[PDB]
RNA sequence: CCUUCUCAAACAUUCUGUUUGGUAGUGAGUGAUACUCUUUGGAGUUAACUUGAAAUUGCUGGCCUUUAGGCGAACAAUGUUCUUAAA
């Protein structure tokens, strides 16, 4: 019926929920580490 | 649990020489000979000696600028501030 071969990429499975979470993990590290930054002037 | 001003000129050629400037210390304790000034209260100097980087309380020196600094610096000057020496 008159076809083209040719090579086709499905879509990648949850990319938008991963890169949510990667956002948020991003943002939770960057507070923590200032938590015990300013967390480690009592010692 | 840091690590100490390790040099600059000017003149002259004798593979170098002369001159000038640059140096602020652990504390405590013995100990004379002498000098200068003095507000006569002690202030600055002058041999030498002891020591685990030692230790049991010296009333408060003076002038200037303040809100600790200068006298080794006057329309001059003061650390708790760097944070991958992180966790």
């Amino acid at each position: 019926l008159n076809s083209n071969p040719e090579i086709l990429l499905r879509k990648r499975r949850n990319a938008d929920r991963t890169r949510i979470e990667r956002q948020e993990l991003a943002k939770k590290k960057r507070e923590e580490q200032i938590k015990k930054k300013r967390s480690n002037k009592n010692k």
